[PDB]
Parts: structure tokens; C-alpha cells; sequence
């Protein structure tokens, strides 16, 4: 059987994929690449002749895609819209058809993030709030203690999607140093670190 697999299956924005075919059969008569599943006319991306190395774009071409006669397909230039599946159709020498599908993930990369702190120098048994200060919307927040990551307790408190790290009763030992980290599939940067000094 045939089989694709994504390169890279998660993607950054501007970069390509490459749709890999695997296995696919020697006696084609052609193949095509079409948006989605199940197959239809509009999703059609394109169609490819074996014997007369014949291309024609379908409705679903945006001069980004490009079909080698192995059957993969590269997309240059993707989008967060390119997300989904894709399916390749396949004719055999007799006109038998046989699908095959495919997907892939396509992120923004996340910016740079902050971290501010209510109070540097706080007194043992007082509250402290770090917030990741990040214009990424949907990303993943980590948060980081001399730079490993940071065993949470029944001492503190996650709010907005982990930008709000809230800390009561602070002690002795949370004295050090704190970073957010903020990352996606694709890409991960860390903030500014906050030295925290207890009394
Ligand atoms: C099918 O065709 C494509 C393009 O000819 C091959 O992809 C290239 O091969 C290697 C492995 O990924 C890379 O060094 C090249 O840069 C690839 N081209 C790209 C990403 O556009 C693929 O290996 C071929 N072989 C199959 C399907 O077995």
C-alpha cells in the first residue's frame, strides 16, 4: 500500500512540506492531488499524466504547489490555511482508482515574551504574581526555576492559559531565579529572567 508522511508534519509559517509518497505503483495511468477528503472537482490541487509527463492545474492551484511524477507533492510558502488534509487519487493501468491521505500542521512562530513581577523583594508568607507578558494567542506556557523546569505545588495558582503565575504563601526556598517559556510545535523562546530575593 501506498503511504505519505508529511516533511515536516508541523510547519512553520513561509517554509515548505513536502507531501512524501511512499510505495506508490509502478503502472499509473495518473495521478492527483485534490484539498481534503473525501476527493472532489474543487478541491482539485493537480493532475499528472504518466506516459505524456502532462500537467494541469485544477481550481484548487495557488502557485505554490508543485508534483513530481513519484507523487509527492511539495507546497512552498505555506499558510496557517494550508492546515488539513490532503489526498492523492491514483488510476491504475485498467482505470481502477485507490486513495491515499495525508496531513499537516502549519504554526506562526511565537514572538519573544516578558516577564514582569508584582514585587522583587517580598516578605516570607506575602503573595507574588509573575506574569509572561506575550501578544501570542493559543500558545503553550511553561514556567522555569534556575533554569529547570518548575515543580508546582499546592502553593500556586495558574490563570490565563498559564500567563499568571501566582505564588502565596511565598517561603525560603522560592528564592531564585524565574523564567516563562512560550512555544508551539515549530518554535520556543524564553523571557527574561527575574531574580526574587526573601526575607
Ligand atoms: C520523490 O521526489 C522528491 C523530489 O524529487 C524527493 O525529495 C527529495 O529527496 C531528499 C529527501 O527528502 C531531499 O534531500 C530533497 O531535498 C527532497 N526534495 C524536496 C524536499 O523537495 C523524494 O525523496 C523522492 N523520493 C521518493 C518518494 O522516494
Amino acid at each position: 500500500e501506498v503511504t505519505i508522511e508529511a516533511v515536516p508534519p508541523q510547519v512553520a509559517e513561509d517554509n515548505n512540506v513536502l507531501l512524501l509518497v511512499h510505495n506508490l505503483p509502478l503502472a499509473l495511468g495518473a495521478f492527483a492531488w485534490y484539498k481534503g477528503n473525501p476527493v472532489s472537482t474543487n478541491a482539485e490541487i493537480v493532475h499528472f499524466v504518466t506516459g505524456t509527463n502532462k500537467t494541469t492545474t485544477g481550481p484548487a492551484h495557488s502557485g505554490r504547489e508543485t508534483v513530481y511524477s513519484n507523487g509527492s507533492l511539495l507546497i512552498q510558502r505555506v499558510t496557517v490555511k494550508d492546515t488539513g488534509v490532503y489526498t492523492i487519487e491514483m488510476t491504475d493501468e485498467n482505470f481502477r482508482r485507490t486513495e491515499a491521505t495525508v496531513q499537516f500542521h502549519v504554526h506562526q512562530p511565537v514572538t519573544q515574551p516578558s516577564l514582569q513581577v508584582t514585587n522583587t523583594t517580598v516578605k516570607e508568607l506575602d503573595s507574588v504574581t509573575l506574569t509572561c507578558l506575550s501578544n501570542d494567542i493559543g500558545a503553550n506556557i511553561q514556567w522555569l526555576f534556575n533554569s529547570q523546569s518548575l515543580q508546582l505545588t499546592e502553593r500556586m495558582t495558574l490563570s490565563q492559559n498559564n500567563s499568571i503565575l501566582r505564588i502565596d504563601p511565598i517561603k525560603r526556598e522560592d528564592a531564585g531565579e524565574y523564567q516563562c517559556e512560550i512555544s508551539n510545535p515549530v518554535s520556543v523562546k524564553r523571557s527574561n529572567s527575574i531574580k526574587l530575593d526573601i526575607i
